[PDB]
């Protein structure tokens, strides 16, 4: 193929402007994001129960709703749990590769069939289906500076206005209100009610009436009556949309015919769907929204139009309103793509400046200058043809496989210049006598390259996921790069390269008495191959060690701007107090940080483990990176001096913490354990046996280390127990009682009403003040069979008992989850091997299982180790059928120890630990090394062979040859990848996870290999040679 | 285009006035000029509906609308005129 | 929305349908509208190529997070989500 | 037909149209479907 | 040929428009549409 | 239980998923129960 | 019809390029695809 394009460079032109084009149209047409899809589809089920504890919403729901979620496809298992503000969440997680839709259209079929049998209130309020492994692109937060209305008027406002342009905006694919609209909130007052001796029932039954809608038909309708001439539609409304309107309504008409309107019974006024959730933007009221990227959408366009639009909608805000963006994820996306880039373009400059500083001559520097864009845009082509997007995995794995284009482009132009200055040919001759050198070789790196890197894209899980992108990517980037080295860079040196003192002749001498001393050492060596043999067997033993005592991990933590922080008062405490915690909070952080943090997001009433009125949360905004000069002002300085300062709050547990690296995933640290109850034993019988197993792992400190709960324990509940006997001797219904108590205390949504064009809901509710204490349930009457008014302590006992704020289910089951990790300097696997062992030993009936994080860990170990064979028998196979021999082979694949051994050190002396990023580094590095290898010893056996040398001596020349590319390939390489290692700004971590491995590697391959591969070869070859 | 729209104003406050419940004004109102649709019968081994209308000469002018009697609370019939007023306005019968 | 005029039920069902019915993969526009007989009707017509299939199961997937947010006679209704053409392919009429 | 029309109107109308598609355009026209109340651009008496 | 899925879920979608229609002793009990047929897999016998 | 087969799925691959589902349950069996399998088709698929 | 005749100049414009591409790489040359390339202009006068 070479010499049919070294005769014809216009075709080879035209391959490559055709190569050029669909790169750039494909980067043209390209989605940008910060992420892939990697974790599995997981769709959430939520069912809101409003006033109902744990009990009552897993017995009423969620048991419901588990117990007919049958026939659906790919289900790796389901979770559920029911907390004391009375929602019900289901999550249903599905095997990787499953389609979401399809996934999440079978759900809500099944819970179609299943939603009859629901209470009633359940199915009033509604039940969501929806993604839960998605992320929110930005939030985009609405506050108020002047202070006139509350966060419930803001939430109206955005739902009412700023909804629907926010979510026609293009590349929008979903909009999440944090709030809801308003709603007529009806007051009741007990006295008032006993007063006109009425009921909530009654006021319930005189508010559903009223607001209906009537099929009223129509004015001459068919059938008509012959000679009918005029035909016209019937509107009867009977509707109510103002507060005054509400206030009319009649409930009773005393003896005297005095008429008891609603406003006589109960404060009617516009208010928000629920109360639970407060949220404070620096200490002002705030609601928000939660924008989600579309699928294919470009993150940094969509982002901008969004921006665009609120921009634009400015000026109609009302007085003192303004938006605030307390997270984005766009400006780290757009600093590491320009990051990206610029390494690329950096990395193309040094290839030019090496190119010139050894050849000497700007025609051959031009030519990978010219060959490297063009593997990058077929590249980006190809991703586009594979349905990848521009995102970090891939965008790394570009500037990792940017040492293989490099390294193709150098081997093929400086042997072509070689061939030329030593055997005096001219260009077309010399690259047609270059390229029969090299041609058979670059197909088989092409090869073992496929055998290295193919493999590792066949992991199971998120981890398989990741490595998918970097697989593909640099595999592909590797095809275009053997393609364009067979094709393009043959034509070019034919056509371009000219026939062949100061600091160019100094340098030229220097690198000759260089190469002399470096044979001279070479040669030195061979005469003592045996005791070399002992220094490879101590290099591989240190990489051993190096590597057994490397911890592991997933991906580095990094400074995105923005970090979290909760607090946690103790159980029983309210909304002020939490409130108080959070001020504080807040007030550090824009006291004592105030030249790190720009914004402080408290959301009080919410949390992660548990919602509550004794949690809150606060995402703390930070300034921007070129306003945090130095590592004290980065997010792990930041954090730890929070928590220096929060561990003095002797009112919370308040402690901060950083994003994870992916948020669509979770921690994805330690292990995910769940003690499930397989007899039937209840919630104490659980518990006691969960706190056996806490127990029994404080025994094991070495092993395990920070195992806690997932969840929330038992705290006090007001049992109200009603007297049947009492009740039918007084004569008051107990429905009439469960509705009093239900309507009064924990809300009634009655039915909906039309304000603005948009239906609202209706709710009724007891005034604050009249249901706050036990004291208060005896202000509540409810009327008897004969018109009389009873209190609630005449037929009702009340007592304190102990119950479960937030129940929990796994696959059906009660379950218990734990959290932990494995002790410093143990394996995650051990920690889960002892967890097994030890929840043994619990009672009869009691089982466990693993969720999440551990479920991929097991996945992915039980496949680690086959990839690898299979991976080491095909490039064994490959470097067979390249050599013509069984035993050449292991004269090249001996070389992999020697730059994982550079890896490991770098690794090590930086600190850094075995992430996601450092295998990826380690399979180019390996791949790296065993292409200068392959080149080494087929040059010496093609010496050794056509022209008849002897072993030493052809493999002295096929080093002296080959000295020279290699160098220029390391040097261009670690420039290239050194301002990632040096590195410490934004995103720095994965810039630094992929540089220290890389240049440590190289370093090591490059000074190791020259002397290690003539040592293989020649020990080789004298082993087996007859 | 637009079309003339009969509003039929109740006046819940003389519908208590003289003991007539709101839900029986709806269902007598729909009942009679919309057509109601109570439930299915069978017919020759298929199920059909059952629908139950005013007969066509009593909801065709305005004034038919005081020809229709409820029944009161204490069981006296009282016609839609004595709590109820109605008015001619424009409307669109269907918006894109 | 059985009853409702052309002004109560753009307002109360189409718009808020219209809402989360956006964002759907190789959608190219959506033209609904609501007659004086309370009934809403929201076409989307998306890129050609697209797969009818998984575009109704996408609408399906959407229009049952906004059915929650209508009013509850819709939802007793029903709301039916199946593909549509504008013009017959035939028509077989039958006389005596 | 104007807006408040009735089904007989609208009947007379397409009786008309049928007549002259059967009477003037007999040489080229083979029938005529005439469905009263129908229409593509919504429902009501006033289409056909 | 036909993908058992999308053949479910226009079922199913056809099925939610004649639910409203049916007793409340039915949809209390439960409708299922499962995408199966007349004959058994397997039979698991439990026995004491 | 008399399992059926979700249609398009593998016969011999949903078998071993139900076998292996039933040895998480024998553990927690109460004495003296026992799973037998009176009625199997896809043994014969496998040993043809 | 406005997608349509929005596009067509694209379309032209492409085909014209890969025409051009593919008679430099069969005739190695960049200046006889020019003489080829050439004539186009007398036949879109004639369908015009
Ligand atoms: C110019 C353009 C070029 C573009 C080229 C792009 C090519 C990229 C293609 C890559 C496509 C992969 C997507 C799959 C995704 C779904 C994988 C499912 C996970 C389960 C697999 C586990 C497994 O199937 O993995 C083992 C399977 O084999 C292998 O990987 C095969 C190795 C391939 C070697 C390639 C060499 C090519 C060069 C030859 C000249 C089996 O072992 P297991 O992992 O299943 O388990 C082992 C335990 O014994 C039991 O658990």
């Amino acid at each position: 193929m070479p010499n049919f394009f070294i005769d014809r460079p216009i075709f080879a032109w035209v391959i490559a402007i055709i190569i050029m084009l669909a790169g750039g149209l494909s980067i043209l047409k390209l989605p940008v994001a910060q992420y892939p899809t990697i974790a599995p589809p997981a769709i959430s089920i939520t069912a809101m129960y409003p006033g109902a504890d744990a009990e009552t919403v897993q017995n009423t729901v969620t048991q419901v709703i588990e117990q007919n979620m049958n026939g659906i496809d790919h289900l790796m298992y389901m979770s559920s749990n029911g907390d004391s503000t009375g929602t019900a969440t289901i999550t249903l997680t599905f095997e990787s590769g499953t389609d979401p839709d399809i996934a999440q259209v079978q759900v809500q079929n099944k819970l179609a069939l299943a939603t009859p049998l629901l209470p009633q209130e359940v199915q009033q309020q509604g039940i969501s289906v929806e993604k839960a492994s998605s992320s929110f692109l930005m939030v985009v937060g609405v506050i108020n500076t002047n202070g006139t209305m509350n966060q419930d008027d803001i939430s109206d406002y955005v739902a009412a206005n700023m909804k629907d342009p926010i979510s026609r905006t293009s590349g929008v694919g979903d909009v999440q209100l944090f709030g809801s609209q308003y709603a007529m909130r009806i007051w009741m007052d007990p006295n008032k009610l006993n007063n006109f001796q009425l009921t909530p029932v009654d006021v319930i039954s005189a508010l559903k009436a009223q607001n209906a809608q009537v099929a009223a038909g129509q004015l001459g309708g068919t059938p008509p009556v012959k000679g009918q001439q005029l035909n016209a539609s019937i509107i009867a409304q009977t509707r109510l949309t103002n507060t005054e309107e509400f206030g009319n309504i009649l409930l009773k008409v005393n003896q005297d015919g005095s008429q008891v309107r609603l406003r006589d019974v109960a404060k009617i006024e516009l208010g928000g769907e629920s109360y639970d959730v407060v949220a404070k933007f620096n200490g002002q009221p705030a609601s928000g929204l939660g924008i989600k990227l579309a699928t294919g959408a470009n993150a940094l366009d969509t982002a901008n139009a969004i921006r665009a639009e609120l921009a634009k909608m400015e000026p109609f805000f009302p007085s003192g309103m303004k938006i605030v963006y307390p997270y984005d994820t766009t400006p780290f996306v757009k600093i590491s793509i320009h990051e990206v880039v610029k390494t690329l373009v950096e990395a193309i400059i040094l290839v030019f400046l090496v190119m010139y500083l050894f050849l000497q001559n700007f025609r051959a520097t031009l030519i990978p200058t010219i060959a490297v864009p063009v593997v990058l845009l077929g590249t980006f082509a190809v991703l586009a043809a594979f349905g990848f997007s521009i995102n970090t995995l891939t965008m790394f794995g570009m500037v990792l496989a940017i040492g293989l284009l490099v390294d193709d482009a150098i081997v093929v132009v400086e042997n072509v210049e070689r061939v030329m200055a030593e055997e005096g040919l001219p260009p077309k001759e010399a690259t047609r006598k270059s390229m029969g050198q090299i041609q058979g070789a670059l197909v088989g790196i092409a090869m073992v390259l496929s055998a290295v890197f193919i493999p590792m894209a066949f992991f199971g899980g998120s981890t398989g996921a990741i490595y998918r992108q970097f697989s593909i990517t640099i595999v592909s980037a590797m095809a275009l790069s053997v393609l364009v080295a067979l094709i393009l860079t043959p034509a070019l040196c034919a056509t371009m390269l000219k026939p062949i003192t100061g600091f160019f002749g100094w340098f030229n001498r220097m690198f000759d008495k260089s190469t002399h001393h470096y044979t001279d050492s070479v040669g030195n060596i061979l005469r003592s191959t045996g005791r070399y043999l002992v220094l490879y067997l101590i290099i591989v033993v240190g990489m051993a060690w190096l590597f057994v005592r490397l911890p592991s991990s997933f991906l580095p933590d990094e400074d995105q701007g923005v970090f979290l922080s909760m607090a946690q008062l103790p159980a029983g405490a309210t909304q002020e107090r939490t409130q108080k915690v959070l001020d504080e909070m807040t007030n550090y952080y824009l006291t004592k940080e105030k030249d790190n943090v720009e914004s402080v997001f408290a959301v009080n009433g919410f949390g992660f483990a548990g919602r509550g009125q004794n949690t809150g949360i606060a995402f703390v905004s930070l300034k921007d990176w070129s306003q945090r000069p130095g590592e004290e002002n980065k997010v792990e300085a930041i954090t730890a001096r929070a928590m220096g300062y929060f561990s003095q709050i002797k009112d919370a547990m308040v402690f901060a913490f950083n994003l994870p690296a992916i948020v669509e995933l979770g921690t994805a640290t330690g292990f995910d354990f769940e003690l499930i109850d397989q007899g039937g034993l209840g919630h104490e019988k659980l518990t006691q046996a969960r706190n056996q197993l806490f127990g029994m792992v404080a025994q094991h400190p070495d092993v395990l280390t920070g195992v806690r709960p997932n969840g929330l324990e038992d705290t006090p509940q007001f049992k109200i127990d009603i007297d049947q006997e009492k009740a039918q001797a007084l004569g008051v219904s107990i429905s009439d009682i469960n509705t009093t108590l239900g309507a009064a205390w924990g809300g009634s949504y009655v039915n909906d009403f039309i304000d603005r064009g948009r239906v609202k809901k209706v709710y009724i509710m007891s005034e604050a003040k009249y249901r706050m204490l036990p004291e208060d349930i005896g202000k509540w009457y409810v009327r008897g069979s004969d018109g009389q008014m009873v209190p609630f302590s005449a037929f009702s006992t009340s007592r304190w008992e102990y119950g479960s704020p937030r129940l929990e289910r796994y696959n059906g089951l009660p379950s218990l989850e734990i959290l932990g990790q494995a002790a410093p300097g143990k394996s995650t696997g051990e920690a889960m091997a002892l967890m097994e062992e030890l929840a043994g030993k619990l009672p009869s009936g009691i089982g466990y299982d693993w969720t999440g994080m551990s479920y991929q860990e097991r996945l992915s170990g039980n496949q680690a180790p086959a990839l690898y064979a299979i991976s080491l028998i095909v490039v064994f196979l490959c470097l067979a059928a390249l050599y013509e021999s069984w035993s050449i082979p292991f004269s090249v694949m001996l070389v992999v120890p020697l730059g994982v051994v550079g890896a490991l050190l770098a690794a090590t002396f930086r600190g850094l630990t075995n992430d996601v990023y450092f295998q990826v580094g380690l399979l180019t590095t390996i791949g790296l090394s065993a292409k200068n290898a392959i080149l080494i010893v087929e040059f010496a056996k093609d010496l050794m062979e056509k022209e008849g040398k002897g072993l030493i001596e052809a493999t002295l020349e096929a080093v002296r040859m080959r000295l020279r590319p290699i160098l220029m390939t390391s040097l261009a390489f670690i420039l290239g990848v050194m301002p990632l290692v040096i590195s410490s700004g934004a995103g720095s971590g994965a810039q630094n996870a992929v540089g220290t491995g890389v240049m440590g590697g190289m370093v090591t391959a490059t000074i190791l290999a020259i002397f290690f591969v003539p040592v293989f070869f020649v020990v080789v070859r004298r082993r087996f040679s007859k």
